[PDB]
């Protein structure tokens, strides 16, 4: 059973800037995702002190890099808290919103595309690469999800039939055709190096077979 | 009825570090108080989605700089999730501990102190400009309570007998002699409009009578 979802107007207007502006500094999504999943790491850390039977669904913390020249998919995996079904639908959501319509507003006032993290935002920063984004999540309080968004104003969420992942958010971006630069080793090592050197759980970058 | 805590040894070496260390970018106090005001204005405006019953506590969601000339004080105010008890010892917990380390480990390998906060330790930065910081905070499942440390290894916990905040944090800074111009009008504009321009909560900078 697959439910649609729309956008609400502003972050759809947000999705497509992101999507038909020419920026050439498109690498900041990396960063992006990772401090997203650095975030989600810290809550299930954090949650898991008072009490510990949080991290039944696993105990470690870690950030994966999988790309796939044959798919052309970059996938971030995390073993973050992950998210409900309810998180998925409300990250389109009012905080979204304020935070966009903020974003696009300093966009107008000569701001540049790689502040959009400041703004809550950064998860969009996705499609300067990705022409599809597949997100599957498992939250310790909920059953395993698959959101999926190729933009276009909708998004859609079912339960999850694939392999269960534990505990934790895997991120699945569909690279635009001339973005394919994102599956090379050396790339990725550079952006990682650059950007999120300072990531307290340990990022490690799957080589291909 | 107060209690006394010693803070884990690498908070307590990371607080002489900050307190001792010849830094004069001392500014960047304010910007690392008022980005966790941000995070906890965040966190029950997220919550307040599911459960709007969060907010019988106030509905109102800011931030208040409060320069005290005559106390020698700046308090930021924020109306954000508050902290319970365990919130506070925690706050010199496990996440603080490998948070300390790492952050030390990248001053020696040459990172700047403004870097303090990509290591969730950005709170100990207000020593950079105060002798004593009290803490006072009321998150909805719990009591009223005030934090105090003037750093020497310690911090107290007593339940606060003050006057009730309904919900959030209260940081008051007890500067230090040569650190006054923290409560200059101008200069708290000056550091405001630099480090937090794009804080998605109202920032009310407080004039003195
Ligand atoms: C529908 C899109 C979801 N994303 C892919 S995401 O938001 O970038 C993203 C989200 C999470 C996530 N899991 N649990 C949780 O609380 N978060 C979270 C963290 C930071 C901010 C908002 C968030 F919800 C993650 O681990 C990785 C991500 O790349
Ligand atoms: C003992 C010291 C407490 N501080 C003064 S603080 O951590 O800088 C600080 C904490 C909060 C706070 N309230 N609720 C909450 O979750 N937080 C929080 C936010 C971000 C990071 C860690 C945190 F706990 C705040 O609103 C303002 C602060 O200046």
């Amino acid at each position: 059973e697959v439910e649609t979802f729309a956008f609400q107007a502003e972050i759809a207007q947000l999705m497509s800037l992101i999507i038909n502006t020419f920026y050439s500094n498109k690498e900041i999504f990396l960063r992006e995702l990772i401090s997203n999943s650095s975030d989600a790491l810290d809550k299930i850390r954090y949650e898991s002190l008072t009490d510990p039977s949080k991290l039944d669904s696993g105990k470690e913390l870690h950030i994966n890099l999988i790309p796939n020249k044959q798919d052309r998919t970059l996938t971030i995996v995390d073993t973050g808290i992950g998210m409900t079904k309810a998180d998925l639908i409300n990250n389109a959501g009012t905080i979204a919103k304020s935070g966009t319509k903020a974003f696009m507003e300093a966009l107008q006032a000569g701001a540049d595309i790689s502040m959009i993290g400041q703004f809550g935002v950064g998860f969009y920063s996705a499609y300067l690469v990705a022409e599809k984004v597949t997100v599957i999540t498992k939250h310790n309080d909920d059953e395993q999800y698959a959101w999926e968004s190729s933009a276009g104003g909708s998004f859609t969420v079912r339960t999850d039939t694939g392999e269960p992942m534990g505990r934790g958010t895997k991120v699945i971006l569909h690279l635009k055709e001339d973005q394919t630069e994102y599956l090379e080793e050396r790339r990725i090592k550079e952006i990682v190096k650059k950007h999120s050197q300072f990531i307290g759980y340990p990022i490690t970058l799957f080589v291909e077979k």
